[PDB]
């Protein structure tokens, strides 16, 4: 009973996290085996962030010029590369808690657990989505730069986002453990937006189909719609459009409660065009996006 | 920048969840030195469940009649006791992964991480309040029972919930790591209701407070309250009556942002009385109540 924004279990990804230190800054690192991970941009002063010539300001580097500490056993670093907007400091010991990892690029609209830290520390624990236009909305301080969202599957941790900035907007940006961003964005202080942001309409129904596993109903309607239709509703209230693959990954959630999806997605039609009128669904008075189909089914079995 | 629900990071916790099994059920146990903790009902079946005498079905146990697993270490038990609702197994091994811990009672209104398992092992982590009514608003399935709700002060583990049962009402109650239940509730399948819910007040105020420090501010008023007449339309609108602790509580918030208490008092007089209008506070269109003023101040400025 009941249904929670939930993240994972943090414990295999405290043990990875360790403080890095280059110069004045300090931000988190993740220790994998004998390579630790964290942004690049640690080698820079605020006034590098303007504009940093990266290839040169770490040319200007050496091992002994990063300090990486893992609560207290101080790590030796033995060579030192950037990859993308990573860098990948090799050091002499391995982690003896290294987990079995993956790194995965995940797609819009799916959703992780995001350790956040400070000074290599965890501080606290929440899911976020990749929002279709590649932001976060997460929380994050002066320094929680390095911190990293992921997925476990049984035994492994799918490390998918390490945190880089925040964007005058306010929003978050960050890349996969290979240092490609997620969107468009570069990491300099330099004016970036982030784009119009839609809602994750798979998720959405997603979330309906919990609120009916839960016993919230009243928005059951009688009629129906087509995918085509009702992507027409969808345009006009910058929901994503839905595919044929998004009705199929529904099919598990639309056996579960004998309802078709394309009956679900008429009772969000409504929903959109005349709105909840003062009601709520799971304790929320808006359309929540953060929960995949998958989200839905784990939470709704006891997946462990 | 941004505002999260966030958890304390849970693995501490995850490396003293263990698997209880009496019988033919099986829910989950914390397992701390050489003690394991787990809900009094997992020697009853579902028929005993109606109106267990608890006494006389544990005296029909022995020490051999527990099964402990902790992942795949089967742990001996060497003693067994009923403290209030909890059974406290004596086993041989300790657990060497305990953590400094401590054992507390928590006030209604106050917050803490539930690790949810199933089987002995972790699900998932959220956040929540124990509310006005001694209830919490939780995601527990069938064999839940067991997870636990704690806080973490640096070093500390302050294990404060242990999860029993799910009300016809859907909601969850559970007892204190001593087995004394939150609220007038019992471990038995009877007519159980929770009782007229209210809004912990000074929480929302906390999240007034958030939402200032991140950039929303269209909710503050010029207009001031007293507390006497601010508590005259809070118990209209089933809100709990703020005390002057509760101001006291709001001061360093209230000097962090320069706005008096009784002041945001005075802005959520006026949500209250005529709503949000359609807008958003924090990404959310009802009022907060889930976030103490001591989780702000954490978030807010980034504790380890």
């Amino acid at each position: 009973s009941g249904f929670r924004k939930m993240a994972f279990p943090s414990g295999k990804v405290e043990g990875c996290m360790v403080q890095v230190t280059c110069g004045t800054t300090t931000l988190n690192g993740l220790w994998l085996d004998d390579v630790v991970y964290c942004p690049r941009h640690v080698i820079c002063t605020s006034e590098d962030m303007f504009n940093p010539n990266y290839e040169d300001l770490l040319i200007r580097k050496s091992n002994h010029n990063f300090l990486v500490q893992a609560g207290n056993v101080q790590l030796r670093v033995i060579g030192h590369s950037m990859q993308n907007c990573v860098l990948k400091l090799k050091v002499d010991t391995a982690n003896p808690k290294t987990p079995k990892y993956k790194f995965v690029r995940i797609q819009p609209g799916q959703t992780f657990s995001v350790l956040a830290c400070y000074n290599g520390s965890p501080s606290g624990v929440y899911q976020c989505a990749m929002r279709p236009n590649f932001t976060i909305k997460g929380s994050f301080l002066n320094g929680s730069c390095g911190s990293v969202g992921f997925n476990i599957d049984y035994d492994c941790v799918s490390f998918c986002y390490m945190h880089h900035m925040v964007l005058p907007t306010g929003v978050h940006a960050g890349t996969d453990l290979e240092g490609n961003f997620y969107g468009p964005f570069v990491d300099r202080q330099t004016a970036q937006a982030a784009g119009t942001d839609t809602t994750i309409t798979v998720n959405v129904l997603a979330w309906l189909y919990a609120a009916v596993i839960n016993g919230d109903r009243w928005f059951l309607n009688r009629f129906t719609t087509t995918l085509n239709d009702f992507n027409l509703v969808a345009m006009k209230y910058n929901y994503e459009p839905l595919t044929q693959d998004h009705v199929d990954i529904l099919g598990p959630l639309s056996a579960q409660t004998g309802i078709a999806v394309l009956d679900m997605c008429a009772s969000l039609k409504e929903l959109l065009q005349n709105g909840m009128n003062g009601r709520t669904i799971l304790g929320s008075a808006l359309l929540e996006d953060e929960f995949t189909p998958f989200d839905v089914v784990r939470q709704c079995s006891g997946v462990t």
